[PDB]
């Protein structure tokens, strides 16, 4: 596989996009640390990866806690000896409210996971990668890293911040054998959108020129490309996988 | 004046861009609440505004404290009866370090002032504006809301987030008689930059096609335009005042 | 007036945004060359401007013809002595058709006016501004300088190109006392479907675009160059 | 091969990025039409592709001539029966002059190849793709589709236009089983750059945070990804391969 013997960390890997990324990494021969805040999801993800013949291990972490993220990177090295690839994917949507109505608690929570947790991951991933010859980071952003999501101002602000952080890391580490890029999915059909009525999902779909929502596997293909040596001249960039959402 | 008898709040108005904005607002007839964490600076700004024929009052606030931001808007209404215009300007540059070396507390300090304080301002400003017929908000971002500042990842992340928040508020409040836009200055001549060597200053100027740094009054002219009725069809937007910095 | 004793040129000034720009320039004291391909609309614009107390003169030009644009700048200097400000505004919508269906000549016609005419204006305006101490250019782009307009691919391509041209002029002339910026209006007066794409819940008015052009043409915008400036009612925020 | 049973067209394929794209397509099983104005370059490219085990045929075309582009697609169908993938890559650099000094013929020439030729390609490619059930187009843009290249205003204008055309095609054809995306390379090491001195190339490399120029194969990897089913939810987008150039 194209990631043979690389060690890869994925946060939020118990479901959705992160689960598809963990599967993709493992299918291409990486040794994958599956991290999630939910141990049942994380353990099941690992068992499913191994059932297809891949190599994976579970490590629990809440990415909003910098101590836990630091320990997660240390545990990755303890288990597999190094860190070559990291995908900072864990995130939450937050409450839906007008900005003037937005709860202080929901603002803090969304920014703590979707931004601070990505920074903590990058921080400790970068420190380990400088010890084993470099590596590659993919940050999960969103279309809402470049356009608004009305009623989700904390999410939009955090995802914009992830785009900026990614530009900074790419520029700073360009000559340190480390690359960092961000992925911007549009709306992806996962059990998270379960509560939407058919009419609500049809309204969402109408905002995608391709006439459907995306699949987690289609995001994971882009993450895999950006994590592999095929993307060797790509750093600091933001890469849409949006069905045309932001083209209009 | 083009803001005659509008009530306008400026945070961080004791120095630099914020001071120039407060003077510009007052020159155009606004009743200005000068807010700053430094009472000496804020009271001096009010005195200088009054000596040039304008109207202003000082209210102390730390924008990283949401109770103090809510109280700042309340005090504005106690003094001048309403809130028509707000410029969320207060910010800090932060420590300079590679992302992997960036301090945990340093990261949170930059985000708390440069992003959370802007959100707190917008939240309590919007609350009041809905009570008195609408209003206009200008958020101070940076060129580093759209391009990296190597060694300043927290600042870049915060300023990117301000751009996203601005898009969200503009979209959400478009039919609520409220507008919100962001300004993106490049490097501006202030005493903050007088510590740089001859070498460092010339290198910074070399990144601006106009061949010089900007002046605070030049930023304030754009803030003034975006705070006035002349910008009546402009909302959710990001507006450079950058000497060409991001054109290349 | 904030443009007192400046000489300003506006293309496509017989109607719509260009007419509002010419009025705004003249109200602020500029001597305005109203240019349009339609003599009747341009002469009427000049008469309305003078009726308001301003100074204006008409010069006909087809901006798709580079010789006529060069002559337009020459006539500006013959009439008012110099050129301080130029707004490259003349444009056309073009046929509505899928990109694969778009006519070859229809494509070129939209690009010739909406891009080549803006370049010809910039070229000869820059030439003159370098003789009289610099100046300021505003290029009329569109929201479709940064997002697609389905069935109008030629227009979208042309307006994207105007944004890039503007970045290049701003960068090139930064130390030559010349600034150049681009304005990006959304839709300016079913209209219901169109209005639903604007968060402000209405279309824009030409005077609202003109206020931004005036700001970018004045000394108030003195540290602004190479930039793209939306006046879009929130259209591109989502 | 991930392009088994596909037919792919590449313009400007006798050298540089286009040659690398043609090789990458052929390596993955596509039947490749190599097009170029230079018959010696194009026939040699085909010779090299076949020596690597691939399938390819040469067709001469000047992309600024719409009749030749129409004939190029017609000949592709005559040789291989269908058209699945097209990379519109042929381009020129243009006169180096200030915008006010730029030649009228120089402007026309750059736009005729770098924009009109891309449009002609898309037009006749889309026409055939509609006849055989869909397809994928990749348009070669540049970093100068989003940032200036001083002294190359025509190039920057044209490449910006290609980004806009790509957004339009992606949005218009989203439900017609056609995707269209643009690639934005920074400066790539090819014989084209041998006219620069030791000093000029060092200055050019200093504008890339990765500390080197790109290789044509690194661009071709992104083109291949965007041409394959791996990018199935990606359309209308612009994708940098820039070594960090536009991150700052
Ligand atoms: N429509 C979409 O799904 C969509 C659109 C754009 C971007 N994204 C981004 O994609 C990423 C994944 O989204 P998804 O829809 O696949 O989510 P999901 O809810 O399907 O899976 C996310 C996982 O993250 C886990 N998680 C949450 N907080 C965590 C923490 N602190 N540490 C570890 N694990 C944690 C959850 O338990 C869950 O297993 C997020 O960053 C999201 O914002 C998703
Ligand atoms: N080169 C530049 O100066 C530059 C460039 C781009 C953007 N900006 C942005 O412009 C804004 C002002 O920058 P400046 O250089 O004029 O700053 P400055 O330091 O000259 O003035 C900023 C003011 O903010 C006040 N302040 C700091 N923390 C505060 C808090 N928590 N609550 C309230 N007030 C607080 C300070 O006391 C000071 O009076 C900031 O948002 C900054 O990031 C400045
Ligand atoms: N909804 C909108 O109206 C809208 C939105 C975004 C951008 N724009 C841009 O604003 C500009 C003006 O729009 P408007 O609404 O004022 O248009 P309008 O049709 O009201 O006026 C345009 C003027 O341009 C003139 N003109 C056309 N071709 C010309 C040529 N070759 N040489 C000289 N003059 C020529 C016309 O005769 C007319 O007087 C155009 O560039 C347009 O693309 C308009």
């Amino acid at each position: 596989g194209i990631l043979d013997n690389k060690v890869a960390l994925v946060t939020g890997a118990g479901s959705g996009i992160g689960l598809a990324v963990a599967h993709s990494y493992a299918k291409e021969g990486a040794k994958v640390i599956v991290s999630d805040i939910n141990e049942d999801h994380g353990n099941k993800a690992v068992e499913d990866i191994k059932a297809q013949g891949g190599e994976a291990s579970f490590v629990k972490a809440d990415t909003s806690n910098p101590e836990e993220v630091e320990a997660l990177v240390k545990r990755t090295v303890e288990i597999y000896g190094r860190l070559d690839i990291a995908c900072n994917n864990a995130g939450i949507g937050g409450e839906q409210a007008l900005a003037g109505d937005y709860g202080l608690d929901s603002w803090r929570k969304v920014l703590s996971i979707n931004l601070d947790g990505v920074f903590y991951g990058c921080k400790y991933e970068l420190e380990q990668m400088e010890k084993n010859g470099g590596g590659v980071i993919v940050n999960m952003a969103s279309i809402h890293g470049i356009v608004a999501a009305p009623l989700s101002s904390a999410y939009t602000s955090a995802k914009h911040a992830v785009v900026g952080l990614t530009k900074n890391i790419g520029a700073e580490y360009g000559q340190k054998n480390i690359r960092c890029n961000a992925v911007g999915p549009a709306y992806i059909e996962t059990p998270l959108l379960e509560s939407l009525t058919k009419e609500m999902k049809e309204a969402l779909i109408s905002k995608h020129p391709m006439g459907r929502l995306g699949k987690p596997e289609e995001v994971a293909e882009l993450v895999l490309f950006l994590s592999s040596e095929k993307s060797s001249f790509m750093t600091g960039g933001y890469y849409l996988v949006d069905g045309g959402y932001t083209a209009v």
